[PDB]
């Protein structure tokens, strides 16, 4: 009943701009033999890696749709993209160029139609999180003061002040996230993370699972006194043997707090590190590579 984060490395192709500016890639990368190589000499295995040429399909299949799975099961799950800035996050992520997003709900309403012995209800909520203050973004506006992260006696994270609707279709959840995305703009996206989080209800006694799909703030870099660090603690404990026994420092951000049943332990997760593969990108491309392996 317990599992590891999995951790993708995705890497894009290098883009247009990059190469007009004289940049070239720094990366050799091995998707079947699950490896990267930076530079000359720094080698890098990740439990799946994507080259430049796998579509939007693969990586959902590769991914994430053995989450969809487990979701459906009962379990707790998180997807979350981590990468610096221009790496590919909400490309990947998504809220045939659609991202994960869109494909997962497509494929949890077939599911729901197929097990036609459950009665099941699906709810969305979408929330931003910058500097430990959230913002409901289907919301016409809520006070950060007004929403509040707690926890149950059985260890399930409860939201208070957030909202939930209930969707039927995906029709209504891309309607949802084009909402939730217009609202965002009116302090640059690349610096907040948002969580969108789908709560799945099934009754033949109630089984409750969430599937939480995070698109991060950007990785770049000028103890734990940013979210990402906190973050990085988490999983780097959770894939420690000395550590992974013990208590699971999710107290230190909102973003640990509020996936706190959600990552590792009993849940599933997946962890997509989006990298560059731009000459001009290799030291937040490294620092990117040292991440993803600490949760390893
Ligand atoms: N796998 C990919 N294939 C092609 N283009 C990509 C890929 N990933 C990202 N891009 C492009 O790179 C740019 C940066 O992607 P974006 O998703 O905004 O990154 P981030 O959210 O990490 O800042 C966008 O113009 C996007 O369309
Ligand atoms: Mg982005």
């Amino acid at each position: 009943e317990e599992a590891p984060v999995r951790v993708a490395l995705r890497v894009r192709p290098l883009l247009p701009k990059e190469l007009l500016h004289g940049h070239q890639s720094c990366l050799q990368v091995e998707p079947g033999l699950g490896r990267v190589t930076l530079g000359r000499d720094r080698h890098f295995g990740f439990h799946v890696v994507l080259a430049e040429d796998a579509g939007q399909e693969a990586v959902y299949q590769a991914c994430v749709q053995p989450l969809l799975e487990a979701f459906f099961e009962g379990f707790n799950a998180t997807v979350f993209a981590y990468g610096q800035t221009g790496s590919g996050k909400t490309y990947t992520m998504g809220e045939d160029e659609q991202g994960i997003v869109p494909r997962a709900m497509a494929e949890a309403f077939k599911l729901i139609d197929e097990n036609d012995l459950l009665d099941c209800l699906v709810h969305v909520s979408y929330l931003e999180v910058y500097k430990e203050e959230f913002r409901d973004l289907l919301e016409v506006g809520t006070a950060s003061r007004d929403i509040q992260l707690r926890e149950d006696e059985r260890g399930n994270v409860v939201l208070c002040g957030v909202k939930e609707v209930d969707v039927e279709g995906l029709d209504e959840v891309l309607s949802l996230l084009e909402m939730g995305n217009a609202a965002r703009h009116t302090h640059l996206s690349s610096r907040s993370h948002t969580v969108f989080t789908v709560t799945l209800e099934q009754r033949g006694q109630l089984l409750v699972s969430k599937f939480h799909f995070v698109d991060l703030a950007g990785s770049e870099r000028v103890q734990i006194n940013s979210s990402l660090l906190a973050l990085g603690n988490v999983i780097s404990a959770l894939g420690d043997p000395q550590r992974r026994g013990s208590h699971i420092p999710y107290r230190d951000s909102k973003i640990t707090r509020i996936l706190k049943d959600s990552l590792g332990g009993n849940a599933k997760t997946v962890m997509i590190a989006c990298v560059s593969p731009s000459s001009s990108d290799f030291d937040e491309t490294l620092n990117t590579l040292n991440y993803a392996s600490r949760a390893q």
